[PDB]
């Protein structure tokens, strides 16, 4: 029972120590493409980078590189690609990928602005007649429709790929209400968006994986696909019960490093996951 684990920590106040031990157990790989000096311009922070064996590639020839990592679940049999917020330089990168991975849905858990910076590029067209246009990758994207709720707005669009004048639709999930500071009260409304998207097709084996983001795409992502992941297992296994968070996280950080930045979204994961049960279960 993790909730009485859950409860446990919080007696006797321990979050900090616990995501310690995590960040101290976790893996490490070589990001030497990440660091390579034509690449500096792709990255959005100098320490959040994919490591070399589960990063993504561009399909061209001229560079690659993407700050974007495959993480890919086994036993859940669930694949998320995460990645940073797109830069005023890589949304022509960023939808070329959405475009070869063939994702079916877009998460994004920020907003463009918060804290008064930016912290991630418009990189959707936020009108119908106003198309966009990536000459870069030679893609072009049209915001088809938009749904505006209370905790999330969900946009449909059409990405086309110029050159061949194919065309796909991609659903665009933004959670608009996640907290300048923190994390939120209650996993309620963010459990709902997670389920919104589930219930969309887009984290469905039919569909490349989803791409997911924020700003660094490690902290608020990963407590996406975590919740996600840990949801899917307990619903798998005939004993939901031995669902290890940690060692959930553990596995999924073998893939992307620092997936959950603070004891806050840690716990913040904890109460999504279990409150998510509760409902989930049935
Ligand atoms: C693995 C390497 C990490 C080392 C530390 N590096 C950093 O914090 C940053 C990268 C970095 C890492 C994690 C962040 N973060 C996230 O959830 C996220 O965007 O993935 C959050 C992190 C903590 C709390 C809240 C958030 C959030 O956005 O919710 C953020 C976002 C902060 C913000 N909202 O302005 C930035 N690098 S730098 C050059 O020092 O600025």
């Amino acid at each position: 029972e993790m909730e009485k684990e859950f409860e446990q920590i919080d007696k006797s106040g321990s979050w900090a120590a616990i995501y310690q031990d995590i960040r101290h157990e976790a893996s490490d790989f070589p990001c030497r493409v990440a660091k390579l000096p034509k690449n500096k311009n792709r990255n959005r922070y100098r320490d959040v980078s994919p490591f070399d064996h589960s990063r993504i590639k561009l399909h061209q020839e001229d560079n690659d590189y993407i700050n974007a990592s495959l993480i890919k679940m086994e036993e859940a049999q669930r694949s998320y690609i995460l990645t940073q917020g797109p830069l005023p330089n890589t949304c022509g990168h960023f939808w070329e990928m959405v475009w070869e991975q063939k994702s079916r849905g877009v998460v994004m858990l920020n907003r463009v602005m918060e804290k008064g910076s930016l912290k991630c590029a418009q990189y959707w067209p936020q009108k119908e007649e106003k198309e966009m246009i990536f000459e870069d990758t030679n893609l072009k994207l049209t915001l088809i429709s938009e749904d505006i709720k209370s905790y999330y707005t969900v946009r449909q669009l059409e990405l086309e790929n110029l050159t061949t004048q194919e065309t796909r639709e991609i659903l665009h999930f933004h959670y608009t209400t996640w907290p300048d500071f923190g994390v939120p009260e209650s996993p309620a409304s963010f459990l709902n968006f997670l389920f919104k998207v589930r219930e969309s097709g887009s984290l469905s084996p039919e569909h490349g994986p989803v791409v997911v983001h924020c700003s660094a795409g490690i902290g608020r992502s990963g407590t996406f696909c975590l919740a996600d992941t840990c949801l899917l297992l307990m619903d798998k296994r005939k004993d939901p019960s031995s669902v290890d968070i940690k060692k959930v996280l553990l596995e999924m950080r073998k893939f992307r490093m620092g997936l959950i930045q603070t004891a806050d979204q840690l716990r913040f994961s904890y109460l999504a996951v279990i409150e998510g049960a509760k409902f989930i279960m049935g």
